[PDB]
Parts: structure tokens; C-alpha cells; sequence
């Protein structure tokens, strides 16, 4: 709901602004958004109008929607000369919007390095946190504002400030793949060891995203390879699950322990088995991974690969000597797991490698019986030739097929 001074100011009609003020118009009337003529002059870049309104007594820090001052607006649009004028008229450099963004946060988000330089020289606090804990350095790390991040760190902004979930700017830069900012933070002294609330380090993130240069530099600054999240996950687990062979090799080269398992018993080799990462599995095997490590429920990598139907991983694990007749704690063999999931092609490989078709689970079922109850006619037709007949009765104990699945790793970085 505009008044005449709002219109004149937005349009930059300096003659009309003076005419209105000369006749007693108040510079502080607001429109429906709570904006004054100064908000609108700033948004439109009207440097001379801004100077005239300030010199004629306008409220410098009038608050509009989201508690925005004219300084927030000028900073967002990179109106350096208007930022300077507002600060010279006592605009508070640390004024915060309702979400906690200061003009410095805004300049880091928009990559306005000239505005950030003016704010920092005028005394803006360089490390105030938003509601979620983000400092301007966190924002620069999320939006890849390298030149603003350089300025912040030159003014000794805190490189290790941690948000609500414990994320440091280095976490944020790695997560958002802003690799120059990550490398700058480390060179300027950011800790390579910082842990989020769930235990993620920057090395975990680098390992998961195959950020080879970041991982190398972290390791050069002393980062540990054998640290765990709250679920027991290591950087090597993450690299292995994703198939990042060069990352797996780098972490092993730098001391990673190939035998570490998660909370539920998953080793790196289980995760390669889950994701069919045969080249990873080869490297892990050459570094001594136990081909028959068991999860908490008793899944070996081979039974895991049978569950997910990963025949290349099945063939690879069999050639390394994995036990084709291994049993989970409730008696599932590779054959039972493949039967339950309908994987006829895996059934045929397992039978060729000596899987025992009459093996029974703890409840007494063969693989044939499990596939039969679940309607995998192709599996039944294959196992029929090689399995002893059993009669199914209504009293037959059947398996809990939804429970009889391998453990999985679902933990992720908390952003």
C-alpha cells in the first residue's frame, strides 16, 4: 500500500522526494510489507535517494518482513555504496532477520565480497550463528563463496565453530562439494578431526563422495582413518559401499583397519557384497578381509550377495574360498537366501559350487520349501530336481521372510 514518498524513492525521483520532505512528509511511513522508503530505495539501488532520506532523518534500521533492515536488502543486492551510507548513519552491522541471518551471512550466501569487506571493516561480528548454528563461514562453505571465506578467515573468524548438529564449516564445504573452500579452511587451520553430533568427520564425508584431494589433504593434516560414527561406520565402510576404489586404496595405504565392523557387524566386504562392488572387494580381499566375517544375525558377505542377487559378487566370493554352506544364526544358507529372494541365476551358481539342497533352517525348511511358499516357480523348478521330497502340511513352521534379511547401514550426515 504505497504512499507518494514510497513511489518517488523507488523510482529515484529525487526532486519529488525533496518536494515531499520539504512539505512535511514523514520518511518513515510503511507499506503493507512494513517497508519504508529507505527499504525501497535500497532495493532499487537509488544511492542518491538513500543519502537524501538518511540526511533528512529517516529511521536507518526500520524493520520490514522477516525483520529485514535496509542494510539486509542492500547487502543481498551487493549495493556497496548504499551499505556504506547506511553504516555511516548507524545501521547496526549485526542486525538479524527472523532466521538469524546478519548482513555478513547474506553476503556469504550471495558471494558479495565487497559488501562483506565493508561490513567487516565497520566492526561486524564475524562469527555470529543463525538459529541452526551457522556462522558466515558456514554459509560461505555451503554456497561456495571462496572470496568471502578468505576474508572471514583473514579477520580470524572461528574456523571450527559448530552448528546445532556439530557441523563445522569444513563439514559443510565437503558435504556441498565446495572443494576450494574445504581446502582453504584446512590450510587456514580448521581441524581435520572435528566430529558432528553423530560422529561424522570430514574424512567420512570425503570418503563417501570420493573427494580424493580433500581426503589426501585431511590425511596429510593428521586425520584418523579408524574413527567411527555412533553406528560404528568408518570412512573405509563408506568408500567401499560406494565403489570408490581409489579412495579405498588411499585409506588402506594410510592405515585403515580392514576388519572394523559397524554396530550390526557389517564389514567393508559385506558392504561391497551388498552393492556388487567387485573391484572394491578384490582390493579388500588383497588387504586381508575375512571372506566369512559374520554380521550380528550371522550373514557372511556371500549370503549378503545372494540376498541382493549380485551374481558377479557371488562368483568373486566363491573364487576367494567363501563357504558356500555357511549358515546364519537361524540356519539360512546362501541357497536359502537366494531362494527366498527369487534369484534363480544365483541358485544355479550355488548348486554348481556344491551348495547342499537339503540343508534346512532352524525351522526345518529347505530352500525349495521357502521358494515354494513364496511362489518363485522358477526357483522351485530348479531345486525340484536336486531336493528330497517333503510334504507340506498346514502345521509346517514357515519362515519370517521379512525378518530374514541382512543388516543394512542407513546412517547419513545430518544436514
Amino acid at each position: 500500500g504505497l504512499t507518494p514518498i514510497h513511489v518517488a524513492a523507488f523510482m529515484g525521483h529525487l526532486n519529488i522526494v525533496l518536494l515531499l520532505l520539504q512539505n512535511g512528509a514523514s520518511p518513515d511511513v510503511t507499506n503493507i510489507r512494513g517497508e519504508t522508503a529507505l527499504h525501497m530505495a535500497a532495493r532499487a539501488g537509488q544511492v542518491e535517494v538513500v543519502r537524501c532520506l538518511l540526511r533528512n532523518g529517516a529511521l536507518v534500521d526500520a524493520r520490514a518482513r522477516e525483520e529485514q533492515t535496509p542494510l539486509h536488502i542492500a547487502s543481498r543486492l551487493g549495493k556497496t555504496e548504499i551499505v556504506q551510507l547506511l553504516l555511516q548513519h548507524m545501521a547496526h552491522p549485526d542486525a538479524a532477520t527472523t532466521n538469524g541471518y546478519t548482513p555478513l551471512h547474506i553476503s556469504a550466501r550471495e558471494g558479495q565480497v565487497d559488501v562483506a569487506s565493508v561490513l567487516l571493516e565497520a566492526g561486524a561480528a564475524h562469527s555470529l550463528a543463525t538459529k541452526k548454528g551457522f556462522t558466515p563461514l558456514h554459509v560461505a562453505a555451503k554456497y561456495g563463496s571462496l572470496d568471502v571465506a578468505k576474508l572471514l578467515l583473514q579477520r580470524r573468524a572461528a574456523a571450527d565453530s559448530a552448528g546445532k548438529n556439530g557441523l563445522t564449516p569444513l563439514h559443510v564445504a565437503a558435504h556441498y562439494d565446495n572443494q576450494k573452500v574445504a581446502l582453504l579452511l584446512l590450510e587456514k587451520g580448521a581441524s581435520p578431526h572435528a566430529t558432528a553430533k553423530n560422529g561424522y568427520t570430514p574424512l567420512h564425508i570425503a570418503a563417501k563422495k570420493n573427494q580424493m584431494q580433500i581426503a589426501s589433504t585431511l590425511l596429510n593434516y593428521g586425520a584418523e582413518t579408524n574413527i567411527v560414527t555412533k553406528q560404528g561406520v568408518t570412512p573405509l565402510h563408506l568408500a567401499s559401499q560406494e565403489g570408490h576404489t581409489d579412495m579405498v586404496t588411499l585409506l588402506l595405504d594410510k592405515g585403515a583397519n580392514i576388519h572394523m565392523s559397524t554396530k550390526s557387524g557389517l564389514t567393508s566386504l559385506h558392504l561391497a557384497a551388498q552393492e556388487d562392488k567387485v573391484n572394491v572387494a578384490d582390493i579388500l580381499t588383497k588387504h586381508g578381509a575375512d571372506q566369512d566375517a559374520h554380521t550380528k544375525l550371522g550373514y557372511t558377505p556371500l549370503i549378503v550377495a545372494c540376498h541382493y542377487g549380485n551374481v558377479k559378487m557371488v562368483n568373486f566370493l566363491l573364487k576367494q574360498g567363501a563357504n558356500v554352506n555357511a549358515k546364519t544364526k537361524n540356519g539360512y544358507t546362501p541357497l536359502h537366501q537366494a531362494a527366498q529372494q527369487g534369484h534363480t541365476h544365483i541358485i544355479n551358481v550355488l548348486l554348481q559350487h556344491g551348495a547342499k539342497p537339503n540343508a534346512t533352517t532352524a525351522n526345518g525348511n529347505t530352500a525349495l520349501a521357502i521358494a515354494k511358499r513364496l511362489g518363485y516357480i522358477s526357483v522351485v523348478d530348479t531345486l525340484k530336481v536336486v531336493t528330497e521330497e517333503v510334504t507340506t502340511t498346514t502345521t509346517t513352521i514357515t519362515e519370517k521372510h521379512k525378518l530374514n534379511v541382512p543388516e543394512t547401514m542407513t546412517e547419513v550426515l545430518d544436514v
